[PDB]
């Protein structure tokens, strides 16, 4: 063991294919099929692209992968729930293939000195202005129900 | 597993008159609660409708494309309190697609029905016509309504051939 978030262990070619076609199976609204995925695992750019939290994100700079989920906002007004779903089921695939994952939240985040994290992501990894960053999934070997949130037929009850 | 649950799942908008148990009525709604969220927070809330007249009463949220709700056995309203979180869109649309991976999990079928920045035939925002049909109050946020129930018809699964591989890209945009 270590402190690392994510163990040393590679990922196969299968599964890191796995992640990708989870994320290419995705549902969208009218199958427009907005999103793009930057697949990192360079050390060296998990290492920027972890500052993209305002506290830096040691999940991202211990990962194996990251996974930069994006949209294109021309393509669907809905872009947010699209790259969402997106990046639901890369988190759950990796699950299934007994890895873990992170969820880092781009989109309305700022790094540490105020920057949106959205144009900070941009300027590490080249990205085209037209696609908008939802989230960075970071990937590795991993290192009380509120039902009163439930409401039947109306809210409140009757 | 969740591989060929992803593969198989298809949005379903033709159902059987079969009613759902209390068993599968517990684990849709298990699995909206256990959903992640930024800050642990859970900005989410839901109504779980079985009421046919309620159902009929969403079916017009907006005009022909949610007229099929009236059809299922279950539909979950998905809202979030935009106080609790700036990213309410984001924890919203998990809970939504959480919902609906646990239906295909239990043998059902669901189609989302997105509610957020659409309207109804009047110009109506949906949002505000389902906060008038289920009571909701204004400060949340409705995103979606997931109708449930039994597959109707069969739907094919995804085929691979068609996967977009161009919008995969390694280290940075237009990477190979």
């Amino acid at each position: 063991r270590s402190m690392r978030k994510f163990t040393d262990e590679e990922l196969t070619q299968d599964e890191v294919v796995a992640l990708m076609k989870a994320a290419l199976m995705s549902p969208s609204s009218k199958r427009s099929n907005s999103w793009q995925f930057v697949v990192v695992d360079d050390k060296e750019k998990l290492k920027e692209l972890s500052h993209c939290k305002e506290q830096a994100s040691s999940f991202i700079a211990d990962a194996a992968l990251a996974i930069v989920v994006m949209a294109d906002p021309l393509a669907s007004d809905v872009w947010i729930e699209d790259a969402s779903i997106a990046s639901i089921m890369i988190q759950l695939q990796a699950e299934d293939l007994g890895l873990g994952s992170c969820w880092v939240q781009v989109r309305e985040r700022f790094t540490a000195t105020g920057m949106p994290s959205d144009e900070f992501v941009h300027g590490i990894l080249d990205i085209p202005l037209q696609l908008q960053i939802l989230s960075v999934i970071a990937i590795g070997h991993k290192g009380h129900l509120q039902w009163e949130k439930i409401h039947i037929n109306k809210f409140g009850g009757k």
